[PDB]
C-alpha cells in the first residue's frame, strides 16, 4: 500500500506545516502538524479542557464506531519550545491520504499548553520519531509510520516542504518526479529516539565550502534550523546590521537585507538553502528588525535541521531494517 497527502504551511512564514488526517468512523478530519522530532499522535479533542481550545477542529471518540479507550493509558508530553500537552488514549483507525492504519493510538489531549491554544491552526501532532520516544505509559504505542510500515510497498516516508507553497508527504513509495539529481543517503543512529545524522559541513553564500561533521536531527516538527555557534556566527557575519540579540532571544538582522544562502552537506552532496528561505520576518508587529532562520543550538544540546533546512530538500526517511535518511536537490 502507500499514502499521499498534500502538506500546507499555517501562515505567511511557513511557521509550521499542516496534513490532513481522517480519524474514526465516520471519518473525522483533522490538520495535524506531522513532527519526525516526537513520536505522540495526539489530537485536540471533545475531551479538551474548553478553555484551552481556541478555534481548533475536534476528535470526538465518541462519534467514532471504531474507537476504543485504551483502559488505563495516559501521555504526557513536553517539547524544546517549553509547550506541552497531555491527557487520555483510544484506539482508533486513521488514514492519511488513502493509507489506512487500524488500532491506531490516538492520544486524546485532557490539557495543552498556552502555545497550543494560541495556534488555531494546528489541531495536534502526529509524530513520527521512532517509537522507543512515544509517551503513553504504562503501555508504549507505536507510530502511525511503525503500525504501516509492513504494510507499505517500501517501509519508507518523504517529506517535500513547500517555501510558501503546499508540499506533500508520501509513505510507501518515492516519487522519482519530485527531485532532481540523485538521492545521497547517509547512516542514522537511532540511540535518541530520533532521525539523528552526520552532516558533512557547510558553506555560506558563494564561500568555501568547510568540511565538518555536524550531528543533527532531521525534525520536520521544528520551525528553524539550528546550528553550532560557530557556524551561526559565520552565517549572520556575512549580513550587514546582523546581531544576537538577548531580548529576542536570537540572531536578528535588517529586515531590508537580502540574504545569502546556507548549504549544508549530505556526504559528497550539498544541499542549498536559498537566502529567502531564512528571513521570518519582523520580530514584533511593524517592525524593521527581522528574525533569522538559521540559530544556534548552545541552549539545546543537539543540532536540528528543521524545516528552513529540509524545505530545501527532497527528504527520504527510510524505515529499512537499518534505518537511513536519504536527501535530493529540487
Ligand atoms: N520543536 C517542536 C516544538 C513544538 C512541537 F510541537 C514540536 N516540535
Amino acid at each position: 500500500s502507500t499514502g499521499s497527502a498534500t502538506t500546507t504551511p499555517i501562515d505567511s512564514l511557513d511557521d509550521a506545516y499542516i496534513t490532513p488526517v481522517q480519524i474514526g468512523t465516520p471519518a473525522q478530519t483533522l490538520n495535524l502538524d506531522f513532527d519526525t522530532g516526537s513520536s505522540d499522535l495526539w489530537v485536540f479533542s471533545s475531551e479538551t479542557t474548553a478553555s484551552e481550545v481556541d478555534g481548533q477542529t475536534i476528535y470526538t471518540p465518541s462519534k467514532s464506531t471504531t474507537a476504543k479507550l485504551l483502559s488505563g493509558a495516559t501521555w504526557s508530553i513536553s517539547y524544546g519550545d517549553g509547550s506541552s500537552s497531555s491527557g487520555d488514549v483510544y484506539t482508533d483507525t486513521v488514514s492519511v491520504g488513502g493509507l489506512t492504519v487500524t488500532g491506531q493510538a490516538v492520544e486524546s489531549a485532557k490539557k495543552v499548553s498556552s502555545s497550543f491554544t494560541e495556534d488555531s491552526t494546528i489541531d495536534g501532532l502526529l509524530g513520527l520519531a521512532f517509537s522507543t520516544l512515544n509517551t503513553v505509559s504504562p503501555t508504549q504505542q507505536k507510530t502511525f509510520f511503525d503500525n504501516a510500515k509492513a504494510s507499505l510497498d517500501s517501509p519508507v516516508f518523504t517529506a517535500d516542504l513547500g517555501y510558501h507553497a503546499p508540499g506533500t508527504y508520501n509513505f510507501g513509495f518515492i516519487d522519482t518526479t519530485a527531485y532532481t539529481g540523485s538521492i545521497t543517503y547517509t547512516a542514522v543512529s537511532t540511540k535518541q529516539g530520533f532521525w539523528e545524522w552526520t552532516s558533512t559541513g557547510y558553506a555560506v553564500g558563494s564561500g568555501t565550502f568547510k568540511s565538518t561533521s555536524i550531528d543533527g536531527i532531521a525534525d520536520t516538527g521544528t520551525t528553524l534550523l539550528y546550528l553550532p555557534a560557530t557556524v551561526v556566527s559565520a552565517y549572520w557575519a556575512q549580513v550587514s546590521g546582523a546581531k544576537s540579540s538577548s531580548s529576542v532571544g536570537g540572531y536578528v538582522f535588517p529586515c531590508s537585507a537580502t540574504l545569502p544562502s546556507f548549504t549544508f552537506g549530505v556526504g559528497s552532496a550539498r544541499i542549498v538553502i536559498p537566502g529567502d528561505y531564512i528571513d521570518f520576518g519582523p520580530i514584533s508587529t511593524g517592525s524593521s528588525s527581522c528574525f533569522g532562520g538559521i540559530q544556534s543550538s548552545a541552549g539545546i544540546g543537539i543540532n536540528i535541521f528543521g524545516d528552513v533546512a529540509l524545505k530545501a530538500a527532497f527528504v527520504v526517511f527510510n524505515g529499512a531494517t537499518t534505518p537511513t535518511l536519504g536527501f535530493a536537490s529540487k
